[PDB]
């Protein structure tokens, strides 16, 4: 039994692209990602990622759907971290860089799998056909998958 800590990620997903944000500094930096972080204390978990969003993005939105969650394991270290995946279509501003972000729009022709977190490949797919998924993945440091599950779900 390990503890869990709430975290957030929100991918602005279009018909025909997809926001990222290459990560500036800090946990997996130098990868695109959606936009996302700690969840605070007091706040729902939706609100902390609108929150996140438009801190890193600029981006402010009214609301966001539940995609999906993923449990992320990292050798040597106990506590996990669990991921709860959003997305929204609806937008009404533009992107700017942050401190920790620069956004930059992908058509869903260029997804940038190969410069993602390798865990990307497998639960974005189910991002772009809409469907909820449930994920969990084991790592030895920040490239090597050593055990995962994925499994598509009715109910995030
Ligand atoms: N796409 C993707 N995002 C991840 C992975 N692991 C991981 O912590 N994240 C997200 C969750 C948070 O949005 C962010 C980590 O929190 P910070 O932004 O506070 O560093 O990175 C991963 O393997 N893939
Ligand atoms: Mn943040
Ligand atoms: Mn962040
Ligand atoms: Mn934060």
């Amino acid at each position: 039994m390990k503890a869990s800590r709430l975290y957030t990620l929100v991918l602005v997903l279009q018909p025909q692209r997809v926001l990222l944000g290459m990560k500036k500094r800090g946990f997996g930096a130098g990868r695109w990602n959606g936009f996302g972080g700690k969840v605070q204390e007091g706040e729902t978990i939706e609100d902390g990622a609108r929150r996140e969003l438009q801190e890193e993005s600029g981006l402010t939105v009214d609301a966001l759907h539940k995609v999906g969650q993923i449990v992320f394991e990292f050798v040597g270290e106990p506590e996990l971290m669990d991921v709860h995946v959003f997305c929204t279509d609806s937008i009404q501003g533009t992107p700017v860089e942050s401190d920790e972000m620069r956004p930059c729009w992908f058509q869903l022709d260029q997804i940038p799998f190969k410069d993602m977190w390798p865990d990307d490949s497998y639960w974005f797919p189910l991002l772009l056909q809409k469907k909820k998924f449930h994920g969990y993945f084991k790592f030895q440091g920040q490239d090597t998958i050593l055990d995962y599950t994925l499994r598509e779900v009715d109910t995030v």
